[PDB]
């Protein structure tokens, strides 16, 4: 929960809000990531939106941009490092994009290959709320649940 402007309010306001299937276990230098949905691309993109939640109210960012991200890994824990990793390095370097929302198209179980894409637009410190730098992702507790309730957890570096 952060404190908005009037302006921020007024953002927030004129878009869908996007559902929050994901929750935070805080500490001293890092968090737990936990998200989960219906399908394991659902709870693959809402851990890139719980990622970005801890950078600021995601709900003020509005959807002028599209921004694509593909990925592979050699496992799905190393899918979801990566495609973390991926969207992280839009926001800190390039064009420095923030996205309101994450969606991820497919997963190839496979060949653990995946297809994604964002809408936002660039971040600001004037119009988006500042939160918390994610400093990294970090490998060290990967876990991915791909059964009845996919779920995964991570834990990212502050």
């Amino acid at each position: 929960d952060y404190n908005l402007t009037e302006e921020q309010k007024a953002i927030k306001a004129k878009y869908p809000p996007v559902n929050r299937k994901y929750e935070y276990l805080d500490h001293t230098a890092d968090v737990q990531l936990h998200a989960w949905g219906d399908t394991l691309e659902e709870a693959f993109e809402q851990c890139a939106m719980a990622m970005f939640g801890y950078m600021t109210d995601t709900g003020t960012v509005e959807p002028l941009q599209t921004v694509e991200v593909e990925t592979q890994g050699d496992d799905l824990q190393s899918l979801l490092f990566h495609f973390l990793d991926e969207w992280l390095y839009k926001f800190s370097a390039d064009e420095f994009f923030i996205p309101r929302e994450v969606k991820v198209l497919s997963i190839d179980q496979r060949n653990f290959k995946l297809r994604s894409i964002g809408w936002g637009e660039e971040f600001s410190l004037s119009k988006h709320p500042q939160g918390t730098e994610v400093k990294a992702i970090t490998y060290s507790a990967m876990q991915v649940y791909n059964e009845e309730n996919p779920e995964v957890f991570v834990i990212i570096d502050i």
